[PDB]
């Protein structure tokens, strides 16, 4: 009966995992998992939504990450009479259990969610969270934009800290353009980048041509880790696995 639009790759992946695949009629740009979701219509990007694109799908329920903007579009969609359910957007490993809970409560699959939660906690718990003296620089590369580093108050910065590592970039929030001096002062031991960032750059050649990268301990030892964009930053079900790659790569640097 329900025509569900899910917004937020984390939300979508959880809805699908709670067995609602059949009822989801559309989703946002950040939602690309599972692949089944890639075949659904794209209503736009979570951070720049427009009401018309969502309402054209005639949803009965909108499951939306709190990270969604502009907020008044949700108000507007709710006034039109669709059930708008908000999902917590904290970039924290403990936050995922909260996300699963809100989604399940909304789908009336409380028990299914409870099960999914235990599996996530069981997978998360297996990861060594002991702090390690390794500094990490996360870089986001587009095709047509200057490369950018993550400060604090980012998912990337939370991910790094949760793996037991340290954010090489300090003293600022969100993202900033790379500069040779900035990067070099950062002195990362490990360069963290996304799968798409790699494609945007070309080859490993261009990777170490990033401003100042070669003049860092990371660039000297070619210490690199490439992870799926949303797996790394989405704080959904794949969080434990990504923390594992990151932890392993750090431990292996002793
Ligand atoms: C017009 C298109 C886009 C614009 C203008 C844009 C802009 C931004 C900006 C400025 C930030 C960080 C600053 C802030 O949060 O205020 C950000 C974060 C992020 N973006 Fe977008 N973006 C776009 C498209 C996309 C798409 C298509 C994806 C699909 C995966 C995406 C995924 C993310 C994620 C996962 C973050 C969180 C990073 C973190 O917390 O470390 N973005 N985006
Ligand atoms: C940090 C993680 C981020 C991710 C995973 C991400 C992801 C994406 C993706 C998938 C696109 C679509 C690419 C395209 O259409 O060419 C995009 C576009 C865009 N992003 Fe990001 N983004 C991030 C951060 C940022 C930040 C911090 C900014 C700050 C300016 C930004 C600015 C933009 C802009 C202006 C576009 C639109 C380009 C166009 O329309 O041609 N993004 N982003």
């Amino acid at each position: 009966a329900e025509r569900i639009v899910t917004i937020g790759g984390d939300v979508t992946e959880i809805a699908y995992a709670l067995g609602a695949g059949d009822e989801i009629v559309a989703r946002d740009s950040t939602s690309q998992q599972p692949q089944a979701a890639q075949k659904l219509p794209d209503v736009g990007y979570m951070r720049t939504l427009n009401a018309e694109g969502i309402l054209a799908m005639k949803p009965t329920m909108l499951l939306v990450s709190e990270l969604a903007q502009p907020s008044l579009v949700l108000t507007q969609i709710a006034s039109s009479g669709v059930n708008v359910v908000t999902v917590p957007g904290q970039t924290t490993p403990e936050s995922v259990a909260m996300k699963i809970n809100a989604v399940a409560t909304a789908l009336h699959q409380t028990e299914k969610g409870q099960k999914l939660i235990e599996d996530y906690q069981q997978r998360l718990a297996a990861v060594n969270k002991t702090p390690l003296p390794v500094k990490v620089l996360f870089v986001m590369s587009h095709g047509g934009l200057t490369p950018m580093a993550a400060g604090q108050n980012t998912a990337a910065d939370a991910m790094i800290r949760a793996a037991g590592g340290s954010n090489a970039m300090q003293g600022f929030s969100r993202y900033r353009p790379l500069s040779q001096e900035g990067v070099i002062a950062s002195a990362p031991d490990l360069l963290l980048i996304t799968t798409d960032g790699v494609k945007a750059l070309g080859s490993s050649e261009n990777i170490w041509k990033l401003p100042g990268m070669a003049l860092t301990p990371a660039g000297k030892h070619k210490r690199l880790l490439v992870v799926d964009d949303m797996a790394l930053l989405g704080f959904g079900l794949e969080t434990p696995q990504v923390l594992a790659q990151l932890r392993e790569k750090m431990e292996q640097m002793q």
